[PDB]
């Protein structure tokens, strides 16, 4: 169990004299390299990308910060309704008021209603969207990502102690223990040579990612084009009745 | 009353947000300009399209982002095309009579 | 250095947060106008 | 208005920069420079020899704050007295003795009247006088300074000619005004002469006091001892 602590302290010296500049760092396959590098841009931008969509979707800062709030809480948070619909009832009410027989009370009612029926068309393209586009790509991110992490840093690891036993070998004086060393830099290496393809392995996958992504963002589009749809045709009956 | 409701609800349909209100207000009294902030739709747009750009433009994907950010774009220019014409054909003359022949 | 830039991003706030001169005459009664009240 | 919060920030920014060094700073001329400090200085040694007569004279803090030790033994000496018999030669000692440590309680308190009024008035209304005028007068030089300074800089970064022009402007407003509050300080800074004289007459007033306390105290003891 010591031992392990001796490991510990093995790749935390070497990481402090590579920091010191002192100890140079084994430079990684291109290949390798590049797959790595592909995987966390892809990562960046997705995930700006689902965030400002969010927001682009429930506009109130305030109304997701009580949602953060009570899901760390636990507890329900309590619906709402949208500004469309809520307008329309005010409106409809105060038509009432005036007089249904006066025009104004007409025009007043019957546009209420159009407002409410958009914003329920609304809450359709929330839900819809939501579950086709947001959650594919919260997946991506949550999992894939987080395997990729792990395995970076043991590989990370395993390159700190190849870089450590170099260094070992480079102030080994007494040819037993030189030889020793050079059995030790033999074992580390192999090591680290198994951990690169176990990396290289699953970076593979990234390919895929984009393409599924693409059919995400194809279908987030024909939501969009709904709802305006909708909003359109609800827009042209109102003028029709007033 | 009811003018005043209708009045009020409908500025929250047109601007959402809340603290941008509060800002304008704030701009309002301290009477200097109020940055011209960048509505949600644009500022998508612009990530999109960077996004799609660095990915590779030959890419599909890549430029599918960009077409997408380009009519986001213009989707958010419409918002605001609509915005102003609104505050100036209705809000403006109910405003108008709240506040002037109400006083008398 | 980082300082600096973030010093440059701190004005460029202030200008965020922070003129056709009209003729003396008017300008004049402008400030009559306000003192008065 | 919001000019206030403006007025604020651009201080701030430029006193920072000066702190840093990476900005300079305008120096004051020499002359004011003197006066300002030999102000500073009077105030200083000033309210502490004050500070410490106030102890002295009244070594009770509580008292300080606010019957004197003396006059409270005569009394413990005088009662003692009658329970030891006052015929009894040790009883009328101490009855004399309790009578003599009252009065010189008594002159005590004469003492503190005499020297507060003619030592530490005087010494206390300079302080709150002379020098706190002077400090607000040399805060708001500095604040005249570093506007002064803030448009030299806004000048140096005004590349445009006009931009420049306008600093340059701007300069001679914020010059002006620094030169007018200078001009100010100073003559508050002169005031300082006058006080030393004026001080130096309630020092000998002090120095009088303290000779008739300790006059008297010494004829109220040579009485006792007659007595005795």
């Amino acid at each position: 169990l010591a031992a392990d602590a001796g490991t510990f302290l093995s790749r935390a010296v070497q990481f402090t004299e590579e920091k010191l500049g002192q100890a140079e760092k084994t430079e990684l396959d291109a290949h390798l390299e590049n797959l790595l590098s592909k995987a966390e841009c892809t990562k960046i931008w997705t995930e700006k990308i689902m965030k400002q969509t969010e927001v682009l979707l429930q506009p109130n800062p305030n109304a997701r910060i009580e949602e953060f709030v009570y899901e760390k809480l636990d507890r329900k948070a309590p619906s709402r309704i949208n500004n469309p619909e809520l307008l329309g009832q005010y409106m409809i009410d105060a038509g009432t008021e005036f007089g249904p027989g006066t025009a104004y009370g007409n025009a007043l009612i019957k546009c209420g209603e159009t407002q409410k029926r958009i914003g329920t068309a609304d809450r359709e393209l929330i839900q819809t969207s939501a579950l086709n586009f947001l959650t594919p790509l919260r997946n991506f991110i949550e999992g894939d990502y987080k395997t990729i992490a792990k395995e970076r840093k043991l590989l990370q690891n395993k390159r700190l102690d190849l870089d450590a036993a170099k260094t070992r070998l480079k102030k080994a004086k007494a040819a037993e223990t030189r030889n020793s060393s050079e059995q030790e830099l033999r074992i580390t290496q192999s090591e680290f040579d198994r951990q690169a393809e176990i990396t290289r392995l699953l970076l593979e996958g990234i390919s895929s990612t984009h393409a599924h992504h693409l059919r995400c963002l194809n279908d987030f589009v024909e939501a969009q084009m709904t709802y305006y749809a909708q909003c359109y045709q609800y827009m042209l009956d109102l003028q029709k009745q007033l």
